[PDB]
């Protein structure tokens, strides 16, 4: 965990967390953490150029008290080492929703009931260049 | 309660850091922070429209483990209650220089010899609405 922490967010149900940011030139894995602390997290936001076995893949998991969930994959894969990227995230009772860059939406299941996020983390090949709050 | 707390910034001199938020519509004092931790503070920058027996007053100190060092009072105070406001903040070995949304500037001496800005928080009656960086 090198990247950007953040806590006390307070993003609340239906306001957009804008996250804009550089990937590396030899970019491999980044991640975007969303959650309640760094053991509970729900949202772990994974794209991996190529990492852990997975080519091109966005992995999306939960981690309820240091424990991975199971594994959701998506198959479109908006990015390119080198570049500016852009994710926007927002929740409600029943999941959160990834608004990816291409105009690609999906969604991943709210696991442990998170009524507020308070806590953000970007890690590996990726620079946080800026953080909006609706 | 504190508002947002952010670490692993990795600001560097000639960097700009830029912070937006709303301050509360019956806003006393509001605060940012930057430094290397919560105890290790290269700058303080209260903006006090009533707070501590200051009147719409700026006052900015350094935090050396947990000590407060001399403060430094600037006289013009471009913020207003319940609107939105903006400031820019960047360093190098000498000062800090914060530029204010009214098109002025400020410098404060970099004390502690800070050669990177680790840490930053928002506290007090505004929350944070982006932050970007340079
Ligand atoms: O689930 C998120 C974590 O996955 C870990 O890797 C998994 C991998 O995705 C899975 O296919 C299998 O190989 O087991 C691994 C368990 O280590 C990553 O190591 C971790 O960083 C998270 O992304
Ligand atoms: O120096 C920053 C801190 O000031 C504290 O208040 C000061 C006040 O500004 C000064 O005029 C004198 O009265 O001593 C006070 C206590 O040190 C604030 O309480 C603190 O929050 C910082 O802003």
């Amino acid at each position: 965990a090198c990247g950007l922490v953040a806590s006390n967010l307070n993003l609340k149900p239906g306001e957009c967390l804008k996250v804009r940011g550089e990937l590396a030139p030899d970019a491999k894995s980044f991640v975007l953490n969303l959650g309640k602390d760094s053991n509970n997290l729900c949202l772990h936001f994974n794209p991996r150029f190529n990492a852990h076995g997975d080519a091109n893949t966005i992995v999306c998991n939960s981690k309820d008290d240091g424990t991975w969930g199971t594994e959701q994959r998506e198959t479109a894969f908006p990015f390119q080492p080198g570049s500016i990227t852009e994710v926007c995230i927002t929740f409600d009772q029943a999941d959160l929703t990834i608004k990816l860059p291409d105009g690609h939406e999906f969604k991943f299941p709210n696991r442990l009931n998170m009524e507020a996020i308070n806590y953000m983390a970007a890690d590996g090949d990726f620079k946080v260049k800026c953080v909006a709050f609706e």
